């Protein structure tokens, strides 16, 4: 029972993440009021009831865990379960009274596509959305940079600080915790400030969710490729991916979007960090190239796999093949 | 995997509380380590080796089952000490030293003491090599109890009631959700406490001797005991909460939470829900850990408590803008 609790606690506790769709759905009132919305993994309500003050007439909240009778609890409790009605079990077995004016969902995993629920989405959006329909967010950009990860740097530096805490020399220790610490294959996932980021972050993927074949572009694998010069010199230890989803209205130059990056304020997504074998010293504007693919496990597609080719100037073209 | 076998050392030695409580308590003996020999059951890195070292040990056997032991030969160089450290691979039950030793010091406790810890490798080197009436760093665990009103768990329930304020969407009764579900599991929970969360004086409810030959039958039919307590004042009561501490002979390390805190944390017992209780009221039970009938590494806790004149309840346990 507190798994459940744990994962809606954070998630609504998400100040940033909350606040972000809150605004991203009123914001969209024109599209809204007097429509109807289907949202995808519901959880709580609470999304449903952000469209409901948006002035939607009808909303379907579909919701495939056990919380959807606490969603219930929550819809009546705000007098909205005429308006608003929490439909149990998943998406894709759902039956709706009708085809939908929107889709909204709370959907995106660690490194976006871990554990996800971006297939449930785009089923939603084959299924029930009408021709032309709103979904809210609309897109998703993945972003990359070159890191020096200053918390690593300071469990490696800890072997060699024991010497002068306690009165035991342990630097030989510095050596294996490297090795150790990094050789593994695991993404990472930890926040980071901008003092980690090495180079200028790049986006090297966009995910439209009104594309057809989105889903099949996803068992193929979602990447693209990067270039980035060194802000200066310091150890290399790898890659940090994160994503951001972007909500359409309001301006079409400049809509709202929501961010994981370390250079914006924290999220309970952080980041995913992806480390090199052992680190790699770098200059100002070494140039640092190469591809990244978010790719579905082998043995579990909900699980995220990320291989990683990269290249730092004059060193060789190296891979690595991480998973969460 | 690698980065398992440096965090559990890293966390060990980065534990200020336990590492300088350790180092002391091994310094503080200097006269009866001084030329004796020592034996170091789980050795790990060997840093509990190199202080026996500095407080005089003519001699350190440092026995280590995992592959770190190779790390700790490193260190043993590096510092200029192999000609009084050595560092013998293999789990010590298998291990051949010598000879009997003076002194056994090792790092053997688990949260909530027994849960995963190598205390039954320190009993079986205690048997086979420590001599009579030998040294033991630490010699004895003891055992503390006290009910708790959880500040942290209360603050997690109340924040439910708070997003009507903050999103205009009311969802107090999740509140309901929440206490049902973080306190109706069968869990021990490890989490920090402070002296806020404790609602009575804490109770010693068993003690440990790790020279006593039998201990360790002993454990496998589960130690503890029984505790009352008076309480301070009015408050839900959520629980109950399981510390231990250690004592060097002449010296303390405690996990209290009461006292500065340790990567150990506590054990915290919750009840399936808050009792109300006030000032004076009464709590009474027995506690014993026991090991786990799936696996008797892992550590399992029974409680047995009576709020005032309540009927003594039972529960069985296992391991905001």
């Amino acid at each position: 029972c507190y798994s459940d609790v744990s994962v809606h606690e954070e998630m609504i506790a998400d100040q940033v993440r909350t606040e972000a769709y809150r605004l991203g759905i009123l914001k969209n009132w024109a599209a809204l009021r007097g429509k109807t919305v289907l949202d995808v993994g519901a959880g709580t309500g609470i999304l449903s009831i952000f469209c409901a003050q948006a002035g939607a007439r009808r909303v379907y909240a579909v919701e495939a865990s056990a919380i959807w009778q606490q969603a219930r609890e929550v819809v009546r409790l705000n007098g909205l379960e005429d308006r608003v009605h929490v439909l149990p079990g998943p998406v894709e077995t759902v039956e709706l009274p009708e085809r939908v004016d929107a889709i909204v969902s709370e959907w995106m995993g660690y490194g976006l596509l871990h554990e996800s629920m971006l297939s449930s989405v785009l089923h939603a959006r084959t299924k029930w959305l009408k021709e032309g329909g709103l979904l809210l967010p609309a897109s998703a950009e993945l972003f990359v940079a070159p890191i020096s990860d200053q918390m690593l740097e300071w469990r490696l530096g800890f072997w060699s600080q024991v010497k002068q805490h306690y009165g035991v020399d342990m630097s030989c220790m510095e050596s294996f915790a490297t090795r150790c610490l990094m050789g593994h294959s695991e993404i990472v996932v930890q926040d980071l400030s901008g003092e980690d980021v090495l180079a200028r972050p790049q986006r090297f993927a966009q995910l439209e969710l009104a594309r057809a074949g989105l889903e099949q572009e996803l068992e193929a694998g979602v990447g693209g490729r990067f270039r980035c010069s060194c802000y200066g010199s310091a150890p290399l230890h790898g890659f940090a991916v994160w994503f951001q989803v972007t909500f359409p209205g309001g301006d079409s130059e400049k809509p709202l979007v929501l961010s994981t990056s370390p250079l914006h304020p924290a999220t309970h997504w952080k980041q995913a960090l992806l480390y090199l074998n052992e680190p790699v010293p770098v200059e100002q504007d070494t140039d640092i190239s190469g591809e990244i693919t978010l790719l579905p496990s082998p043995d579990n597609p909900r699980r995220l796999r990320i291989l990683l080719r990269y290249k730092v100037g004059d060193h060789e073209e190296k891979t690595k093949d991480f998973a969460m």
